[PDB]
This record gives C-alpha cells, structure tokens and sequence, in this order.
C-alpha cells in the first residue's frame, strides 16, 4: 500500500526487496506527515532508501506529486511513502529498517511514544534490524521524564534501548522542511525532546 502520486497502489514484499536492494541503508520515518522531513532527508543522502509511514494520505500528495517527477523537477528515487498506521503496520517492513524516526508526532502516535505505550512500541521496534538506530522527536506544551528509570525500562521492554535524551529549541527545529515543524519552530519559545538509541 504505496502512493504514486495521488494514487494509491501496491507494492509487494518481492519488489520492495528488490528496490531496496540497490541502496546499503534504509530509514523508516513513521507518522511522516506531510513527506518534507523525508523528502530533506533523501535529497542529502542518496545512499538510503527512506520510506515515510502515515494512515493520511491527502498530507502526502503534494510531495508523493513531486518525488514521482523527473530528477531535474525535483523528483527522486530513494523516496516511497507507505500509507499504513501505527496500530497496524505492514508485514512487508519487518527487520527491514537500518534506522527509525518518529518527527513531532501529533494524536495517538505521541501517546504512544510519551505513555509509552509498549505494545505499539514494540511493532515499530519490528521493523528495525538488530542494528537500528532510532530518534524519537516530540513536543507538548509551549527531559526528566525521558531520562526516568521507569520511562526507560518500558521503552527498553519494547526494544528500545536509549543512549542519549536531548531538549532541542526552535533554533534547531527552524531547520526542517516540514510545515508543522515550522508551525512549532516560528511559534512561541517551546521545548522539544529527542530521545534517541538503539534497538
């Protein structure tokens, strides 16, 4: 279940292997958004394979319109948005990822990963490889809780072991693509936290 532009199509686990098979990473952006975090992503890095995870898909047809296009319109390669949700997330994708992401997940998505809630965790933590490196990215109101025992035994019992916490500013997320993102960044001073680590 892929975009190809505005229209939904799908893609099988035989064909996704093989279009990752010319890449040496893949990245998996889950609650991706409207595709600019992803799309900065790939345009910087065409050694990876990302795939950004939403369950809308009417957020992602400006760029799922634009990475389809032809190299010199803006269009790329390393690029695939896959329209699915946390809850239930495509079997094709299992120890596939080298590297995960969740950027300032809104609704469900940020209960799950603040709660935390260690069922959800743990199919996300499914899709990485043994490596994995993760970064989770979120916000609340306009860094103790992350660093807890308790917060870090639970992600650690969905497979998630974290190595460092950060609280980022607006300075630092100025520097996404991503509409929300700047939304954030150019609002009131708020605080951001990045917990990061490996699988």
């Amino acid at each position: 279940l892929i975009l190809k532009g505005t229209k939904t199509v799908d893609l099988s686990k035989d064909e996704l292997t093989e279009i990752i098979g010319q890449f040496d990473r893949v990245h998996i952006d889950l609650g991706t958004g409207d595709g600019r975090n992803i799309y900065k992503l790939a345009i910087n890095d065409q050694n990876t394979f990302y795939i950004g995870i939403d369950p809308v898909k009417e957020n992602l047809f400006d760029i799922s319109k634009k990475i389809i296009k032809k190299p010199s319109k803006g269009g790329l390669s390393n690029v695939v948005f896959v329209i699915a949700a946390a809850e239930s997330l495509p079997f094709e994708l299992k120890n596939i990822a080298d590297s995960i992401s969740i950027l300032f997940p809104w609704g469900t998505l940020l209960e799950y990963v603040i709660k935390p809630n260690r069922d959800i965790l743990s199919n996300v933590a499914d899709l990485a490889k043994k490596e994995a490196h993760f970064e989770f990215v979120t916000t609340y109101s306009d860094k103790a809780y992350f660093l807890s025992e308790q917060y870090k035994a639970e992600l650690s019992n969905s497979g998630f072991r974290i190595d460092d916490v950060k609280e980022l500013d607006n300075e630092y997320v100025k520097q996404f693509n991503s509409l929300w993102a700047k939304r954030l960044a150019f609002g009131r001073k708020r605080s951001f936290f990045r917990v990061s680590g490996h699988v």
